[PDB]
RNA sequence: AUUUGGUCAAUUUGAAUACAGAGAUCAGCAGUUCCCCUGCAUAAGGAUGAACCGUU
């Protein structure tokens, strides 16, 4: 009830919590992806992969493999796959955070490489 | 120095019920006009091709 009241108050005032300013890609605006404007999907999910090898049964075996930064142009179908080598992560700490930064850097580099015409919106 | 700018509406009444008052948001497509291209028709108007002789 209290929460509801708070919400109502907010509405009245038109205060809102940050969230994110940019508009989310969604089922609603999925069709927006395939207009003439140039775009690039980026994925940092595969940058620091650890592996714990597991078969159909699930037997244990430890290792830490190479990663990648999947960066895809859905118009042209190009895939600027920056392969992150495992040597990067040797003697490092706060690893996940570092990975994100690395990914960002890579993206920036890619952008720089692309000319003004081919660059993404 | 005092005070007016402060009456919820709606319903049931002969004060009670109500309690602020009753589709939103996102997205297609077609039409309307003008333009451009393309194919066809209609008129008109060209331009040109095609062996070899014809008809009382």
């Amino acid at each position: 009830a209290l929460y509801v009241l708070r919400e109502r108050i907010r509405k009245g005032l038109q205060i809102y919590q940050s969230s994110v300013q940019e508009p989310f890609l969604n089922s609603s605006n999925y069709a927006e992806l395939f207009n003439n404007d140039i775009k690039l999907f980026v994925d940092d999910t595969n940058v620091y992969r650890v592996t714990v090898h597991k078969t159909f049964e699930g037997n244990v075996a430890t290792k830490a493999i190479n990663g990648c930064i999947f960066t895809l142009n859905p118009k042209t179908g190009h895939l600027f796959l920056k392969i992150i080598h495992t040597s990067v992560w040797a003697g490092q700490k706060r690893l996940s955070q570092l990975a994100k930064w690395k990914t960002a850097e890579e993206v920036s580099a890619l952008v720089r490489s692309l000319p003004k015409e081919e660059q993404p919106k």
